[PDB]
């Protein structure tokens, strides 16, 4: 089953939390520090903003920490204005026992530049109850390591 939002505000470490990202079932996770587009780091606090260029992807920093219990898995969408604006996320599972910030990766497909503002709302995570405790279960800036 999935939480709801007065169990997401007791049962996960969200922080720094805001209050207007709790949704119903999950929160709006907010564009956060770092950024990196096109193999440069982008100072998203110091920038107010990142822009992701046409038919681009981008990696973004969320600005919570995310810490899940050893029977919830996170489930991440992209908000309905921004996939609309032509954005579409490609995201792995939030495995149960994950304790960081998330490196986020977006496209841009559409032919015109997308703008994202430095704490905006931007992914919302749902939390999955587990039907019992993982056996294996399993950090602040951008993951930019590749295979
Ligand atoms: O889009 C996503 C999805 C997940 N994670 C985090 C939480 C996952 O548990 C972890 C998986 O990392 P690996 O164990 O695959 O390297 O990465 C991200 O940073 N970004």
């Amino acid at each position: 089953m999935m939480l709801p939002d007065w169990k997401i505000r007791k049962e996960i470490l969200i922080e720094p939390f805001n209050e207007k990202s709790l949704q119903p079932a999950g929160y709006d996770l907010r564009v956060g520090k770092e950024a990196y587009i096109n193999g440069r780091l982008i100072n998203v606090e110091k920038e107010g903003k990142v822009v992701i260029p046409p038919k681009t992807h981008a990696l973004i920093l969320t600005l919570e920490r995310v810490k899940l219990p050893d029977d919830v898995m996170g489930d991440m969408k992209l908000r309905s204005s921004l996939a609309r604006e032509g954005l579409l996320g490609s995201f792995a599972w939030v495995d149960p026992g994950w304790d960081g910030n998330l490196t986020l990766m977006l496209f841009n497909a559409s032919e015109e530049p997308v703008e994202l503002n430095y704490g905006e709302r931007f992914v919302q995570i749902a939390f999955i109850r587990l039907e019992g405790p993982a056996k294996n279960p399993y950090s602040q800036h951008l993951v930019l390591s590749k295979r």
